């Protein structure tokens, strides 16, 4: 099932780390630790999963978000990963993601930062 392949820990092409829940539902609940940024330590994590995926070789569609500021540090900043988890024995999520950070109204046309991130069961 999707619950079963997306819970556990994955990494991205980065260092960071995500650990994560998928319940039965369709909620994702967690923790991820950034390589990168304005960031230490783990910070919350909550998104949502396709629970009931297509079974025709399609990927199972996700997100979740992370706000970053925990008992460490405020970057007054969230990002937002988008994605499908593709299962197998070379699991993968792969995802864009989109940061943005709390800007004055003036500079909002340079508030949100977009990228990819793959990850996968094994440290890269």
């Amino acid at each position: 099932t999707a619950e079963a392949g997306i819970t556990g820990t994955w990494y991205n092409q980065l260092g960071s780390t995500l650990i994560v829940t998928a319940g039965a539902d369709g909620a994702l609940t967690g923790t991820y630790e950034s390589a990168v940024g304005n960031a230490e330590g783990s910070y919350v994590l909550t998104g949502r999963y396709d629970s009931a995926p297509a079974t025709d070789g399609s990927g199972t569609a996700l997100g979740w978000t992370v706000a970053w500021k925990n008992n460490y540090r405020n970057a007054h900043s969230a990002s937002t990963w988008s994605g499908q988890y593709v299962g197998g024995a070379e699991a993968r999520i792969n995802t864009q993601v989109l940061t943005t950070s709390g800007t004055t109204e003036a500079n909002a046309w340079k508030s949100t930062l977009v990228g990819h991130d793959t990850f996968t069961k094994v440290k890269p």
